[PDB]
């Protein structure tokens, strides 16, 4: 539960994709379904079908996006939008995406800066990295064949962001 600050009695939506095999996915959602789905609720959505993830406004206290080892995915304003949209005020959002330390912000792939800025600008705040993961030959090929990411200055990293709740007045 400390992994994503999950709790029982809240609504947490788990977002998976091709990079998220049922082996791990089912497991991540299972534990969260027993700890969160017990008192609260747990929904499942696909990164590719994120468009349908737009259930309602501020309903999920927490949102997960590809939280597996070696995961490979790149979220954008279009995706992040839906997340935050359904993300309750004051909730949390955890996602993992490859970052490049030798390319512009936008580029062909969301970089570290672009990611943090995109998330914070997607309606989230207090965004920051939680951990760092190395690049493997089986992953790089997946992201390159799934998106087109191909570089040597790349590196997988996990980032999170908290949703702004009406009880502060920071900015957005």
């Amino acid at each position: 539960m400390a992994d994503f600050g999950i709790s029982a009695g809240q609504f947490v939506a788990v977002v998976w994709d091709k990079s998220s095999p049922v082996e791990a996915l089912k497991g991540l959602v299972d534990k969260l379904q027993a700890l969160t789905g017990n008192e609260g609720r747990v929904s499942v959505e696909n990164i590719k079908q994120l468009l349908q993830s737009a259930h309602k406004e501020s309903s999920f206290d927490i949102i997960l996006s590809g939280l597996v080892p070696g995961s490979t995915t790149l979220h954008s304003a279009e995706i992040l939008a839906e997340i935050a949209r359904i993300l309750r005020p004051g909730g949390c959002l955890f996602l993992k995406e490859p970052v490049e330390t030798a390319v512009d912000n936008n580029s062909k792939v969301k970089t570290a800066s672009k990611l943090c800025s995109a998330l914070t600008l997607s309606g989230l705040v207090e965004v920051k990295e939680l951990q760092r993961e190395p690049l493997t030959p089986e992953e790089v090929q997946s992201v390159r064949e799934h998106l087109g990411h191909e570089s040597d200055n790349l590196l997988f990293v996990q980032i999170t962001g908290k949703k702004p709740n009406f009880e502060v007045g920071s900015s957005r």
